[PDB]
């Protein structure tokens, strides 16, 4: 992997392992989020980094707000995939990181993604807009024109998304988050969630068709001690659903999404 | 990857990405056996394969009935791992696969493993004892000399293992498979188990030890729809005897036994 001349975006060659590929012969949804938080920690690597010295002063992170993934082709095992990764200040929002992802041989587009990120007290968990001394430390690594993986006028990653009504039209109960599922700073990977969301779509979606289209709104995180129940109901050639992650006692909202299936 | 010189064993170079990583700061013993397997399928593959097309015919398939790992230095976020790996014909008992670890950088062994692999028929379940058309088409890729990862004369690796008796220690219940955890034919991923058996370890030796060697025997597979209780009792460095089982029935699925190094 290596930063292009500019300096402005990283790009990087992955091969798609064995344990990587699912039921469907190819990659997973949850095995491409893992390729791009990979690309996203090498870019941040190859600059001298998430945080700069002014964020872990204040004890400041970045967090994800929104994720959306939108995938064409799904690589099979052994198959090279080449993702490039860039960032972007969204003024004092937030940040913002892109992704396009590429097959090594045809230099095709197979993918593309987009995430917003938000700043937070590492300890209270409260939001904060971004300080202008915070902006500039990483606006040396972000290109100045915008640059956006999804620029269309009105397209899918900037919809909002309704909260799901009970009764859900289908379920995934009692999901507990295993050792494995949590990073070098023992909280539950955002990936973790991916996996939660799609454990509700119907086995016969699953086993006829690909995802398309996968947004995701992070609301609160799950500890390791916590229970969550997956809520899917469908709001449609393509089939469309409405997600809800919320814990298995109280109700409490962690996640909302929409995906987006292809017949096979 | 490549298969080395006398293509009779192949080695290969991974990175630890940041997935990878776990509560350690270090890669986990499920990523380990994680590049086990990818270099086992990596072997296969490049010698046309593991069914050769008699097993494929007579619906026969490799099933892991034992799996050993030892591990002496686990590698970061970044670091490169170089695995030997190879295999060798057990007489009609089976086959066996083992594995080197190696630092790209010193050079030095970092971890070691074993597997013993038995013929199974993927309809019936039934073993069946490995016949002589499938032996001579499998023993062309086996170095002939025996070749083992553990050599010492009745080490850790051939120990039986005992059951666990009721009531266990510590106790991990309702672990259910979800969708990533199924390969690519829909069946429960055989390092889905070590991760289950691990739950059941107490907090306090997961964040104060490291896991210096694992023996899992494998008895019955994990359907999509089971439901798994990890139990785990302390046979004392730590050691544990660990038992999985059907949350309904008590079916035992695996045994084990895990031995720990304070950090
Ligand atoms: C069906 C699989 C198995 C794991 C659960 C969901 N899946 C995916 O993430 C996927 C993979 N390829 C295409 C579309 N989706
Ligand atoms: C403690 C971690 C966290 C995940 C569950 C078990 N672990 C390991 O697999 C491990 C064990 N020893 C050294 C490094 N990693």
């Amino acid at each position: 992997g290596s930063l292009t001349e500019d300096g402005l975006s990283y790009k990087e060659k992955f091969v798609v392992r064995s344990y990587e590929v699912g039921s469907n012969k190819t990659a997973t949804v949850e095995t491409i989020a893992n390729l791009l938080q990979e690309v996203g920690c090498n870019h941040a690597q190859s600059v001298g980094f998430a945080t700069t010295t002014t964020m872990r002063k204040l004890h400041l992170i970045w967090v994800t707000a929104r994720m959306h993934i939108e995938i064409y082709k799904y690589p099979a095992w052994g198959d090279v995939v080449e993702i490039e990764t860039w960032c972007q200040s969204e003024g004092r929002i937030g940040t913002r990181r892109d992704w396009i992802l590429k097959d090594s041989v045809t230099g095709e587009v197979t993918g593309r993604a987009t995430s917003k990120w938000v700043m937070m007290n590492q300890d209270t968990r409260r939001l904060q807009k971004v300080s202008d001394d915070v902006r500039d430390e990483y606006l040396v690594f972000c290109p100045q024109e915008p640059r956006l993986a999804f620029p269309e006028e009105n397209n899918r990653s900037l919809k909002k998304i309704p909260k799901l009504e009970d009764p859900a039209q289908y379920s995934m109960i009692g999901l507990k988050p295993r050792r494995a599922d949590l990073d070098m700073n023992q909280h539950v990977n955002n990936v973790t969630y991916i996996g939660w969301v799609l454990e509700s779509i119907p086995q016969e979606i699953v086993d006829t068709h690909e995802l398309q289209v996968i947004t995701l709104d992070y609301r609160r995180e799950c500890q390791q001690d916590d229970v969550v129940d997956s809520l899917t109901t469908t709001t449609s050639n393509d089939s469309q659903f409405l997600h809800l992650l919320r814990l298995s006692g109280d109700g409490q909202e962690i996640n909302r999404g929409t995906t987006l299936w292809r017949k096979k």
